[PDB]
C-alpha cells in the first residue's frame, strides 16, 4: 500500500498523442498488432456469413452462396508469418519440423510440375491488372486517369518503387489483389485434382463435386483445427512463409505486403464508431485466409499422408475440411497426437449415418434423388438471429434474402426429414422443424422478419 | 447438381413464430445454448474494463481505483455445461466420475482445510427474507423493500419459499423474487468458498486495487518466483470431467437438488428471450446472475487445476490468488514431474510459466506485478499495451461512459506515472512483448485521459 509519487506527463496537443500511439504500433509490428484487425475481420466475415461467402461475394477483389452461421475467430496468421520472415533474415528444430511438414504438403497434396517455375517468375502485378482493377471499381476513363496519374507503361509490370510506403494506396491496394488472385491461382496448378479449395466456388458448383463422389455410406473424414493455435504456431508460421516462397513470394513481395500491411496497423486512432472495412482490411483478410486454408492441407497431407493423396475428392478452406473415402486409424492417431497433442482432433463421419459437418452445413443425402449435398444448418442460423443489430433497412434485406435461400433448401421435399434427423443426432435436441417453419415465416417478407428484432 | 423440390413451409402470425423459436430453445437447454448468451457476457465485461472490475462494481449483487483490464473477454457457457452434468447425474461414463472425484479430493487436500463441509452438507443454501429486503432496500430504498416484502407475502426471520417465485418454471409476476434470491446464492457462495479455502490462498471475487496491492507488497519481493498456470487454451466449459468436478462442488457448498432445479428454472427462462432481439444487449440483473455464477465456477476451476498440478506446492505456497481463469502462485518454481502430471492429465492445454520479480514479470489479469524501484515494494500495474489495443475499438457517442472510460484511463496513467514504476513497466513490456520502450505511449494516454476534450480524439470527428 505505499505507492512512490505519481507525476504524469503529456503532449502539448492531443493529435501528437493520436500520431505517437498510431506510429508506435506502425513501428512495432509486426512484433504485436492490435487485436482490433482480427476483431474485423470477424465483424465482417460475420456480417457476410463466413468465409466462401465472403470469397464468393468479394466486391473489391472478386476471384445463392455457401452461407456459414459459426462466428468467426479469426487469428493474425499473416503477422506470424511475417514474424517467421524477420527471424528468417537457433531453432533448427522450428526450421526441420517446417521443412517436413512442406515435404509432407508436396508429396500428398500437390503435382511437381511447377514449382521451378514459380522459383524463377516470382509474383509481379502488372500495369493492365491495376488498370482493369480501377476499370470496374470506377469505369473505363477513371482507369485511364488512374494509370496516367502513376505513370503506369503498358504491358509492364507495375514498378515496386512507383508505391512503396515504408497517397498512392489505390495502387498498393491493387496491387495486393492482384498477389492475392495469382496466389489461387498458382496454388490451384499446383494443388492435386481429387484436392479442391473454395476460394470461389458457389453453392450449386460446390454440391455438383459433392453428388458427383459422395454416396450413402461412404465415410468421411474431418480434421478439426479449430483448437490448434496454428497462427501462433513457429513452426507453421514458417511452414507458411515457406510455400509462399514456393509459390512465387519472394522477398521484394514480402517486403512489399509487410510496409502495406504496418500501414494497417497505423490507422489505430481516431476510431471512428465503426469499423471502416477497407479495401486495404479485405486484402489482409484474404491473404490470412488464404494461407490458414494451405496449413489445413499441410496438417491433412502430414497426418494421412497417402490416404489424403488417394482420396477421391477432398475439400478444404479456412480451417474446415472434409476428406471422403478415409476412416481413421491407430497409425493415423498417434501421429496426429504426437505431433499437435489434442490441439487437432480427427472425426469419422459417414453419409446418412453420423453426417460430415463443413462450413457450418450438414452433407446430407437427399432422400427422394440419393444425390448428396451440403444444407446449412438451422441451429446455427436460429443462434445468430439472436444478435440484437441497430436498424439497417438495406442489409435487414440482405440478411431476409439470405435466410429465403436458406429455407427453400431446408423445405426440399427429400432434405427435411433427414435435415431434423440430423440436427438431432449432431447435437441432441428435439425434432428442429418447427424451428425450421418459424424461420420460413420471417423469411417470406419484409414484415415478418421485422419481428427477428422487434419494436422501436 | 440434383436437388428435390422445394416447398416452402411457414405459419401465418410472425409472433407464433417468435414463440416458437423462444421456446424451442427453451425446451432445449441445457443441452443447447446460444453463444448470444456467452457474446453478452464478454460485452458487458470488456465494457467495465474485466471480471475483477465487474464483481467489484456489480450494480446489482455486491458484498477507489479498480482492478481493471484491456484482455478481451472470452467467455464460456460453464453454467450450462454444469447443469448438463447434473442431468447425466440423475456407469458407462465412469472415467468421467473418477476424474472428477480426483479433482475434489486435490482440491480439499491442497487447498482447504477440514473444517465446514460437514456443515455445508448438512446446510444448503436457502435465502432468507430478510437478503432479499436488504437487497431490494439497497436497490429502490426501504419503502420499495417493504412493499417488495408485502407483494410476496415473505415472513420476517423465514427463509424464502421457492414456491413464492418458481411454480419448475419461474412466476413471471415473481421474476424480481427470484432474481434477489439468486443473488443471495452468488454472496453465500463467496462466503462459504471463503471459508474452506486456506488462508494463503486469496480469490478477488471483492478487492480494490489497493486491498490487492497490500496483499502482493507483504508477500511477493524482488528476485521471487512465481508461478501462473495458463489456462486461456483449456476450453475446461465444455469438458465433461470439468463440469462435473463443478458440480461436485457447488454440492459440497450447499447447493442441493431444489436449489439445482431453482438455478436451471431460472436460466432456462433466459434462453427463451432470444427473440425480439432489440437493438443492442439488455444486460440486467438476471444476465448478470448468470455470469457470476460462471465467474465463480471458473474460479473453482481454476483452483481445482493448480491444486492437482502444484499438489502440496500449492498448499505451501506464501500467497496463491485466482479470479476467473487468472492466477499466480507465489514461491514455486515448475519441475519435471509438474510438467508431466500437467501434460499427462490436460495434454498441452494448459501451460505452466515460470515467472520472477523484477527479471520475467509475472502477470495476472491484464498487468504486471512490479517492485517500485523507489518503495522496493511490489504492486499490480495495469498492461499499458494493452489499454492502447482496447482504445482502438471503434465506439458509437455516449458522453456518459465516455467520461467513464476517461476517468478509468486517468486512474490507470497514475500508476504508470509513479516515480519508481515508469521505468520498470517500461522494461517489463519490452521483455513481455519484445516491443520498443511504450513510454511515449504512456505519455500518449496521459494526454488523453487529462480533459474531456483531449479524450475526443480517441473517437474523433
Ligand atoms: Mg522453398
Ligand atoms: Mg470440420
Ligand atoms: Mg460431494
Ligand atoms: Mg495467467
Amino acid at each position: 500500500p505505499l505507492y512512490s509519487s505519481s507525476v504524469p506527463a503529456n503532449y502539448s496537443d492531443p493529435q501528437f498523442a493520436v500520431a505517437v500511439c498510431n506510429n508506435y504500433l506502425h513501428e512495432n509490428y509486426p512484433t504485436v498488432a492490435s487485436y482490433q484487425i482480427t476483431d474485423e475481420y470477424d465483424a465482417y466475415l460475420d456480417m457476410v456469413d463466413g468465409t466462401v461467402a465472403c470469397l464468393d461475394t468479394a466486391t473489391f477483389c472478386p476471384a445463392p452462396n455457401i452461407r456459414s452461421a459459426v462466428p468467426s475467430a479469426m487469428q493474425n496468421t499473416l503477422q506470424n508469418v511475417l514474424i517467421a520472415a524477420t527471424k528468417r533474415n537457433r531453432e533448427l528444430p522450428t526450421l526441420d519440423s517446417a521443412t517436413f511438414n512442406v515435404e509432407c504438403f508436396r508429396k500428398y497434396a500437390c503435382n511437381d510440375e511447377y514449382w521451378e517455375e514459380f522459383a524463377r517468375k516470382p509474383i509481379r502485378i502488372t500495369t493492365e491488372f491495376v488498370t482493369a482493377y480501377v476499370a470496374r471499381l470506377k469505369g473505363p476513363k477513371a482507369a485511364a486517369l488512374f494509370a496516367k496519374t502513376y505513370n503506369l507503361v503498358p504491358l509492364q509490370e507495375v514498378p515496386m518503387d512507383r508505391f512503396v510506403m515504408d497517397a498512392a494506396e489505390p495502387l498498393a491496394t491493387a496491387y495486393l489483389c492482384g498477389i492475392h488472385r495469382e496466389l489461387v491461382r498458382r496454388l490451384t496448378a499446383v494443388l492435386l485434382p481429387n484436392i479442391h479449395t473454395l476460394f470461389d466456388m458457389s453453392a450449386e458448383d460446390f454440391d455438383a463435386i459433392i453428388a458427383e463422389h459422395f454416396k450413402q455410406g461412404d465415410p468421411v473424414l474431418e480434421t478439426d483445427i479449430a483448437s490448434f493455435d496454428k497462427s501462433q504456431d513457429d513452426a507453421m508460421a514458417l511452414t507458411g512463409l515457406m510455400i509462399l516462397e514456393d509459390l512465387g513470394v519472394d522477398q521484394p513481395l514480402l517486403d512489399l505486403i509487410e510496409c502495406a500491411f504496418g500501414e494497417i496497423s497505423s490507422t489505430h486512432l481516431p476510431t471512428g464508431t465503426r469499423f471502416k472495412f477497407g479495401a486495404m482490411m479485405k486484402s489482409g483478410m484474404f491473404l490470412t485466409l488464404f494461407v490458414n486454408t494451405v496449413l489445413n492441407v499441410v496438417i491433412a497431407s502430414r497426418v494421412l499422408e497417402e490416404r489424403l493423396k488417394t482420396s477421391r475428392c477432398a475439400a478444404f478452406i479456412g480451417d474446415d475440411n472434409i476428406i471422403h473415402g478415409v476412416v481413421s486409424d491407430k497409425e493415423m492417431a498417434e501421429r496426429c497426437a504426437t505431433w499437435l497433442n489434442m490441439e487437432v482432433k480427427i472425426i469419422d463421419a459417414v453419409i446418412g449415418e453420423r453426417p460430415p459437418y463443413f462450413c457450418g452445413g450438414f452433407i446430407l443425402q437427399d432422400s427422394v434423388t440419393s444425390t448428396a449435398c451440403r444444407v446449412a444448418d438451422p441451429l446455427k442460423r436460429l443462434f445468430k438471429l439472436g444478435k440484437p443489430l441497430p436498424a439497417d433497412d438495406e442489409q435487414d434485406e440482405d440478411r431476409r434474402r439470405a435466410l429465403l435461400d436458406e429455407t427453400k433448401a431446408w423445405f426440399r421435399v427429400g432434405i427435411t426429414g433427414t435435415l431434423a434427423v440430423a440436427v438431432t443426432t449432431r447435437y441432441e435436441v428435439d425434432n428442429i422443424t418447427p424451428v425450421l417453419l418459424a424461420l420460413r415465416t420471417f423469411a417470406q417478407s419484409k414484415r415478418a422478419f421485422q419481428a427477428i428484432r422487434g419494436e422501436i
